[PDB]
């Protein structure tokens, strides 16, 4: 509960400030792709234009987190869209995802 909850606190701190994010736990908080690209966006800014994301869209936000982070940063797809918005997603496949994430921003 400790490396999960960390997990999520850090999360939730790089995220400060995003509108429309809102980490509260480790499914249905990352459905919609925001999340994801806030994550990124936080460290590479470059990447995404933030702004333009609605959380509509959970297809393409999620895609575009994923492709980016694959293109980008090697971080590999571990995940699919269609499988990730839906309304329970499973909780430990996004963790695994978003550990890679953790590591990656954290190392380097």
């Amino acid at each position: 509960k400790s490396a999960k909850d960390a997990l999520l606190l850090w999360c939730q701190m790089k995220t400060a400030g995003y509108p429309n994010v809102n980490i509260h736990n480790f499914t249905t908080s990352w459905r919609d792709g925001m999340a994801f690209n806030a994550l990124i966006h936080k460290h590479r800014p470059d990447l995404i234009d933030f702004d333009k994301l609605k959380k509509s869209n959970a297809h393409y936000n999620l895609q575009n987190a994923f492709n980016l982070a694959e293109q980008h940063l090697g971080l590999t797809k571990l995940l699919d869209p269609e499988d990730i918005s839906v309304d329970h997603p499973d909780e430990k496949s996004i963790i695994t995802y978003v550990v890679t994430y953790y590591h990656y921003f954290s190392k380097m």
